[PDB]
């Protein structure tokens, strides 16, 4: 900001940008004609992705290789990443390609490294006060892409939930699932909705000396690809946190392993928030279960 331009810009490196008539100024200036931004919410890229939400894997591997070509084909190139606050969905693009253009080799390292340059957090609180759960997962899917799959999506995993367990119950809601909701979205649209009290799409159990609830869920259209699931409540207490819900979590079928998926609490969205930690204990845990499909 000494040459006097006030933008809430972020050289995360020399040639990776992140950022929130000024704007157009800076880059006619610093950068001309050796720019590319891409536009989170005609040298722009644009990928709408949700406040708190992921790109879905493929959004991902269509920016890697959009970033890659521009990258590689000049050196004084530079990408510029730019967001409503340029945090969550901003940091998910930036690590992606940091681990693709092999400054890190870990997600965790990427992440860390994009909270400690982007923020004032530094290092420690980087996890849940820039990203969501979901957010670091999917750029561990995408570690996971690079070093197991060649860069490419994995085989195609079709799926269906059949069952839903929730652990840690007592005080969350009404302490019994009696108000609790699953809402199962998938590209863009809901695919089921199970109302656990009532019995609709599902059957509760309610298990006081495990604490936990497990529903049987029915009639689970077959699941493919990148999976958003909801949980809503009619009770006072259970607070909504980001996504208008109490709480949330984004996973791709053709990731899942064996028959289920387990989400522990800081692997859950909204619950990975240390204010929450009073409603959600340290053995709250969504696990999903699935048959093939």
């Amino acid at each position: 900001r000494k040459d006097g331009f006030d933008l809430d810009l972020t050289y995360v490196t020399d040639h990776v940008i992140a950022m929130s008539g000024e704007v157009s100024r800076f880059f006619k200036t610093k950068h001309p004609d050796k720019f590319r931004i891409y536009n989170l919410c005609n040298h722009v890229y644009r990928v709408m992705i949700d406040d708190h939400n992921v790109p879905t894997l493929v959004d991902l591997l269509k920016f890697i290789d959009d970033a890659k070509v521009w990258m590689t084909s000049d050196p004084d190139h530079v990408i510029a990443i730019h967001c409503k606050g340029g945090k969550g969905r901003t940091g998910t693009l930036v690590s992606s390609w940091l681990l693709e253009d092999g400054k890190f080799d870990t997600a965790k390292e990427a992440l860390e490294y994009f909270g400690s340059r982007r923020t004032d957090f530094e290092v420690g609180d980087v996890f849940q006060g820039v990203f969501t759960a979901s957010q670091i997962r999917y750029v561990g899917y995408f570690e996971k892409i690079k070093k197991n799959y060649g860069g490419q999506l994995p085989p195609m995993k079709k799926l269906k939930v059949t069952g839903v367990t929730i652990t840690a119950i007592q005080g969350v809601g009404r302490g019994n699932g009696s108000d609790l909701s699953m809402q199962i979205v998938s590209e863009r649209q809901e695919v089921l909705l199970c109302k656990f009290a009532e019995g609709y799409n599902c059957a509760l159990q309610y298990d006081a000396t495990d604490d936990c609830v497990t529903c049987e869920v029915k009639n689970c259209p077959v699941l493919a690809g990148d999976i958003k699931v909801r949980f809503m409540s009619t009770s006072k207490s259970l607070p909504r946190g980001y996504d208008n819900c109490p709480f949330y979590f984004w996973f791709n079928t053709s990731l899942v392993e064996g028959d289920h998926v387990t989400l522990k609490r800081e692997e859950i969205d909204n619950p990975h928030k240390k204010k929450t930690w009073k409603i959600y204990r340290d053995n709250f845990t969504v696990k999903l279960t699935f048959s093939d499909a």
